[PDB]
């Protein structure tokens, strides 16, 4: 738990949704830090369930939690990442090097890999959920939808289909409830199209039926103008149908450190 007088809270609002709003500040430690605070029954319990899975997170690619405060209302104090939301970055900085979107993707890819060591499912894994630090370091965000994997489980069952960004779905998601962390790997093929795209809609002018129909027969998004083929060999590895057949982490984030390492050499 934090304190409330330690905490200076700024008129700034960096995001805003159902819950409430992301506010941005600076809590007083041992050196000041500056943070993003997360604003808001339903929404106090899943604040409280959204910082058990912070808390129990440790990796340079995932966003860190300072901490909890209650006073005007919840709030979720966590680290400040300056440069805001993947998607948004990219839409504002067109000029962004082919080399960059395979560093910031293979960052993400890397903290994924421990989220599945970890048996960690995000269950949110988006560009918009992906921050910048800096130009060249990426952090994952949003453990609202997260979930703790059960010792004798390796996927999650939901028992109500609520809301959910479909787009960003595998097909077991949608079929079957089933949440792996082969399916935050499907998640992550259109979070790599979403990177090339330059902050581009997946699916647009399309409905969540439309895309499981599109899907259904076999049709996968095309290919990003300036994105190489071997990254988009990824993405449609990333976009296998069958849950079995699909890679894990260890082997995307592989594929991309060997292919980052060549651009860079």
């Amino acid at each position: 738990y934090l304190d409330r007088k330690l905490l200076t809270l700024e008129d700034k609002e960096l995001g805003s949704g159902n819950f409430g709003t992301v506010k941005k500040g600076y809590y007083q430690m041992k050196v000041v830090k500056t943070v993003a605070v997360k604003i808001l029954p339903a929404l106090k319990d899943e604040l409280l369930a959204e910082a058990n899975v912070m808390q129990q997170l440790d990796n340079p690619y995932i966003v860190r939690m300072i901490g909890i405060c209650e006073a005007e209302s919840w709030m979720l104090v966590m680290e400040m990442a300056e440069l805001g939301p993947l998607n948004k970055y990219l839409q504002q900085n067109r000029h962004v090097k082919d080399k960059n979107i395979i560093e910031l993707v293979h960052q993400v890819s890397m903290g994924m890999k421990y989220l599945e060591e970890s048996n960690f499912v995000h269950r949110d894994l988006a560009a918009r959920n992906v921050l910048l630090v800096t130009q060249h370091y990426a952090k994952i965000s949003d453990f609202g939808l997260s979930k703790a994997l059960r010792a004798d489980e390796n996927y999650y069952k939901a028992q109500t289909h609520g809301k959910w960004p479909v787009k960003w779905y595998a097909p077991e998601c949608i079929n079957y409830y089933k949440f792996s962390s082969k399916s935050d790997v499907w998640s992550f093929g259109v979070l790599m199209w979403e990177a090339f795209s330059y902050g581009q809609k997946p699916y647009r002018g399309m409905k969540g039926s439309e895309v499981t129909a599109m899907l259904e027969k076999g049709e996968r998004m095309g290919c990003p103008a300036g994105c190489p083929r071997e990254m988009y060999d990824l993405m449609n590895l990333c976009w296998t149908y069958d849950v079995e057949n699909r890679p894990g982490f260890a082997a995307v984030e592989l594929r991309l450190r060997n292919y980052y390492y060549d651009v860079v050499n």
